[PDB]
């Protein structure tokens, strides 16, 4: 359905290496990860300026104590005009992907010829809460509320952990313990192998730390999460969130982590104008929603739905991104779709790379990207489940 | 602009009363408002169902401790059905009003033919913060962040306030305290004069609290009754000692509040044979300088007049929000736009500004002013905290 | 046998109103509150400089966020000269007597001839903790801990409330929630009876807040709160629908403080001062912590017997209302008939001031015995944790 | 003087180690290192039991979140019966010596014939404090309170750190950053040249602390390791920046530890035919001017040796608690004390200062160099916060 309306083009995309919850990104805040990433993504376009830039849609989830709107903060901290249009986007885990397809809208409905989309998240410097200073508490021991938890992590309705949620969906669709760990374990083994062959240089935008009081700089340049595989502890780790007989574990669920991606879109007006080489055409998309606490297979729905505003068959489709918010999310949606696992996260996902909840949308297409290049594949489509109950799917062209 | 793409159609609006902070409304969540407005705004359209909706887009600027996504807990919240599109939107004071633009959009791009957006704030139940409980504090006296100052009302790269901004604006374009007063005496007094002769009756939702007290709805908007005239001219000011303009009479206070508005294509028109409010003819974002938003508006309005193909002088009716009493005051002279022409039934001054709704609440006013006053074409404008303002212009049918 | 060492004189004695919780004297501070009631009390006494007090004890429970040493402030914000020696006691509810006991002692080993002993609490302005932010806390909600709660109210071996282990006393002693009920209803009224006739008048200094207008407190803010049917009607506080200890029938959270001004044999005949009372005797005793309840009914003999006087002998007792099954509990053990117990009231219907109670009682007791013309008198006071403290007076 | 007064005897006494703030015993509360010392000093003594323990006085200054009376936890953890009357004492830095003082008193006026005594500090545990969530603050960031410089380190009328204070002290007696720093080096190498001695094993009875994690033994103070005489020297003041001569080299460090001695009346010294240690021969507490408490020592050691019937001349050795190195300097520069008789050991500028409990740990040091140096009379003393100082005077037997 999206070939009768104008053409998009993604003409560069870029990531921060994602660091370990109070890791090695831990000491950035989640606008300046956004910045670095909308920086680097913009430097590869030859022919684009950053002032050429006119809207940004930047996904956040745990938006405390970060200010005033932290798209816009993301977007001058990265060298953009002051008058580049901002707006923070928050759809949990979807955020960031849900930010590319407003950008994408919104160079279709003739509003904006360049747009910068994505994501960013701190969950290391996410805050805790006192809720009741303002009225007061007469008596009694208060809450100090975890923002993490709150915000991100825990089901409104039923006030349930995703981790919870996850064993629900290991019930309803038959998959063990075992059957997560050996998935962990390919998917910790793809993201390594990916990152010794230099697969993500690429994508990834190094961050230099500046050295305080003499001390010297860091740099920061992969993933702080893949190397942290070790296939024998993570079979006999004790069970993250049903004591005893659970069956995810924090080595077999997405970690709590930091980093930011962006994509740089471009009409095709302006392509023709700047003479711009397209690395990307995105051919459609789709949200889809189900009951919250089915949150895990809400992709079993957004995935077919992106495909058929795309107008591209399941079977088309040269590599797929399905965010592993758990093992067990990535398991249950291959099975109901029909996908096999080695058209899936070919370079590892978040259970192997991290997981920074309002970056991971954006981060899985530059991933996939990247995946599209390295295995000469044409067709991609990332799809990511977000707590609450929906899902949203992107299908992107390698040009 | 807007002209050659597919029409959205504004078939209702609904907005709770806005309470003051700490007020009527305390006790209520930002999705529990969100949620009101929402249901309130679906049961006037005659042949909508509210399992019609498709897709949600709510504002919501101080989301600490609403929990997940405070959009999809207004839908659900609303009675919804569960295969809702829901995504929250900030983009501070523009939030609501921004918010309906992206459902507009996602009408016109072919993806929802009836879509519900609009924003929800309660500023009373934003919580303060404890920033470095992760890491800790070896040593020494910590401090705990007001989530309504860090995340609602302070400039990121300036480190100020937006009362001291709006002192900017009142040097800037030689605005003095007694002008500012002025204004906000009138926009009180239009408050008030709508008040009681009945105009916010059908845009407002009433909201009926449970008592160990008696039950008590809530009616009315908080601020309005609250002008003293002697009074607001002889307060300090609250920004600048002394040599300050800006004082809390003459500037938005902090409130608690939401608003929606219902969205349809033309399809969906047809099918159901719906009866539309108005038409969204265009609208337009722009941004400058941060400690500049101020006079942001005097960008976007032109912006959204132009997309919809619309001279400035054929408005009959504008909403410009008053963050500030110099806020108006300035929009109105860069622009040219007399005051007989503005925010007719009053604005955020004396009627209060939950600044993750005010862009929607603004629309649903000017939709009643519109009808009250025989105009057919209104434009909103709102600035936000950052630099930026949106605006939009709607026909009314 | 204090009959063989130096005799300890009560020159004066003075406390402030009761508040309530966050009520008439929330707005002050503890050693707002112990200034207040020491500077009153020497205010009393013909002769006796404020500058010539030289050592003071005082007692206070919940210190957080009080600053530096309670005890030095309260000497300093009331008048005290800075040579005066200063030390903050804490025995939980028995603070303020043991600060009397321990600054009669400082007499009697000759280290000083005149002592300003007492207590003072400000249970409103306690504050809550937080515990972790030192170390840290990765991830996780954390838990702001009340400070009455944690300090004040909890017994730190089992972790349960005061009134958790008042129902213990109920039950092991046998007394329903009616017979609780109408003690309670008993000493409000008393209370009541008390206030009504001036009988607190010359024992309570006023205290004024200024403002706009300034306020005056004059009187206990709990005793009027009584409301019988009301009483007899609400629901349990500790132990939901078989509970027999409520909020009215036990001891509220409450603002005060006391104090007394001690002085050797040698002094009062230098400066020719009249004084109140001799102290004969004291006792401290404890036994197993969750049976604080029942702990006077061993510091009280002790007491007795330290001052070589009979139980039978005493005029007026005050036994110190924690809880109305608290006062019960010991009358029954000691077999002291309620007639010659708390004559205008106790701390249910006064009010507990934790720190400050010890002392509370006593100035309270140097009254009843004035107006109903006694000369012996006996307080006794449990402390959370297990102990008690007591004190024979002799009016004369 | 206290001939007149019954016989005091100490019987034993131990201390645990000092650990660093935030360090080697930050796992433990103040109540279990109180414990520890408490049930290692009735350890050493054949004859008594335990089940003997009348009444206990124990200091400790920052009591926040400790629970319930600390003294009583102190008691209870060291095996005592519930039967043990319990009071909990601060005079700031000076508690654990007014401890010892009260539980001498209550001995010699007969109400105790077996009394224990002593004080017990984690700084490490020491909380942060939320003044007024009870009443509530509307609008504005709110202050978490340090409960270590609220209630254990400000001077309350001045609302001045002692290290403030403590930089009067060497402005009012004239001791330069050099004097205070040489004196810093000089007390480190005493407590490390005891150290290595193992003059300080007898009083230390060393804390396990279990780990699957391997088991850890704490059987050293973590302080007197630190010296490092060049980054001394060069060091910023930590009170004054630039002119500043009060250093945290040179000053007392925060600390965790506790210290506990058994007091016995000539009675049961008789009756249970006992080895006593030392006897009390007097004490003195004094205060002046609260900023001026750097220098109460020099009037509370002449009160206690008036009292104890002795000359200054004829104490072999002083322990002058090192609340900062000017302290010691300006008291030893008032009374005339040569440095050679002072702190023989080491001082808390090198040991380590758990403020609730130094008043007791000094006069455990002291039992020490009096063994150690062939001495029989000494004094201990030291001041507090507020303006205060105690002072003791001992005999060893
Ligand atoms: C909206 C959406 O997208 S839905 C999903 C959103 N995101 C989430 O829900 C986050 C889910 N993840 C989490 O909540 C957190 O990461 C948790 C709670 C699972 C982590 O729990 P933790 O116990 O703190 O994890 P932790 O990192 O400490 O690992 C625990 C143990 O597993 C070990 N371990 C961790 N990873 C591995 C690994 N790949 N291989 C082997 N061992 C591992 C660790 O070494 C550790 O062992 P040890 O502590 O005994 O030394
Ligand atoms: C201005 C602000 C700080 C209010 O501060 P405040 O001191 O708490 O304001 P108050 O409501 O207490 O009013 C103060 C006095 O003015 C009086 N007052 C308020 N409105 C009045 C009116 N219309 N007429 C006469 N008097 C009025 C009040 O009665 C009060 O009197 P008092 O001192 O005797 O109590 C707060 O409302 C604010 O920050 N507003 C800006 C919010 C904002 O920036 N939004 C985003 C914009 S981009
Ligand atoms: C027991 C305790 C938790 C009370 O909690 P609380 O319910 O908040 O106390 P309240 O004053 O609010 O009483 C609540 C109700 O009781 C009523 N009430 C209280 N005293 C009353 C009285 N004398 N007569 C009639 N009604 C009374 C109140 O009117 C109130 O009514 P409401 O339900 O309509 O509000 C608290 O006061 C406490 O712990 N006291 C013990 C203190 C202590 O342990 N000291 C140390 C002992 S060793
Ligand atoms: C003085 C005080 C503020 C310490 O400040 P601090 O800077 O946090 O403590 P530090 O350990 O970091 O010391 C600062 C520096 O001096 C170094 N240092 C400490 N002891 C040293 C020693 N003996 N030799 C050489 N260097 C030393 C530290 O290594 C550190 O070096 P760095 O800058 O490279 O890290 C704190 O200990 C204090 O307030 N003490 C007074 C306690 C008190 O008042 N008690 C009551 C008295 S009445
Ligand atoms: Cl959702
Ligand atoms: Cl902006
Ligand atoms: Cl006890
Ligand atoms: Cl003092
Ligand atoms: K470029
Ligand atoms: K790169
Ligand atoms: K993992
Ligand atoms: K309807
Ligand atoms: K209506
Ligand atoms: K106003
Ligand atoms: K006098
Ligand atoms: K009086
Ligand atoms: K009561
Ligand atoms: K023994
Ligand atoms: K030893
Ligand atoms: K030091």
């Amino acid at each position: 359905g999206m070939s009768s309306l104008p053409a998009v083009y993604i003409v560069s995309s870029a990531r921060t290496p994602v660091g370990s919850f109070l890791g090695s990104l831990s000491s950035l805040t989640a606008p300046q990860l956004g910045a670095h990433a909308i920086k680097a993504a913009l430097a590869k376009v030859d022919g684009l300026k950053p002032s050429d830039v006119q809207e940004v849609f930047f996904g956040n989830v745990i938006s405390a104590n970060v200010g005033q709107n932290p798209a816009r903060q993301c977007a001058l901290g990265a060298g953009l005009e002051e008058s580049t249009i901002c707006t923070t986007v928050n759809k949990v885990c979807a955020s960031g992907l849900k930010a590319i397809i407003l950008g994408a809208q919104t160079i279709m409905t003739g509003n904006a010829d360049v747009v910068v989309a994505g994501g960013t998240e701190s969950m290391s410097n996410a805050p805790h809460y006192l809720p009741n200073l303002r009225t007061g508490a007469k008596y009694g021991h208060q809450s100090l509320v975890d923002g993490i938890m709150k915000d991100g992590l825990t089901d409104a309705g039923k006030q349930e952990l995703m981790g919870l949620q996850a064993e629900e969906c290991a019930q309803d669709h038959g998959f063990s313990r075992e059957q997560q760990d050996e998935y962990a374990i390919r998917t910790y083994e793809k993201a390594q192998a990916a990152q010794k062959a230099g697969l993500f240089d690429e994508e990834i935008a190094p961050i230099q730390l500046p050295g305080f009081r003499g001390k010297p700089d860091v740099t920061v340049t992969q993933d702080e999460e893949p190397k942290n595989l070790n296939p024998e502890k993570l079979r006999a780790i004790k069970p993250a969130f049903i004591p005893g007989s659970g069956t995810v574990t924090a080595p077999n669920s997405s970690p709590l982590n930091d980093g930011a991606a962006a994509v740089v879109l471009v009409s095709e007006a302006k392509l023709k104008e700047l003479n711009l080489k397209p690395v990307a055409k995105i051919l459609g998309w789709g949200d889809a929603a189900q009951q919250p606490s089915k949150f895990t297979t809400a992709p079993a729905l957004a995935i077919p739905k992106a495909l058929k505003h795309a107008g591209v068959g399941q079977d088309a489709i040269d590599a797929f991104e399905i965010n592993e918010a758990f093992s067990v999310v990535a398991l249950a949606n291959m099975k109901l779709l029909g996908i096999p696992e080695e058209k899936v996260n070919l370079h590892g996902g978040a259970v192997a790379i991290g997981h920074p909840i309002g970056a991971s949308g954006a981060r899985i297409l530059t991933t996939l990207l990247g995946v599209l290049k390295a295995k000469k594949g044409k067709l991609g489509c990332a799809g990511i489940c977000n707590g609450g109950g929906g899902a949203s799917a992107l299908v992107v062209e390698l040009l």
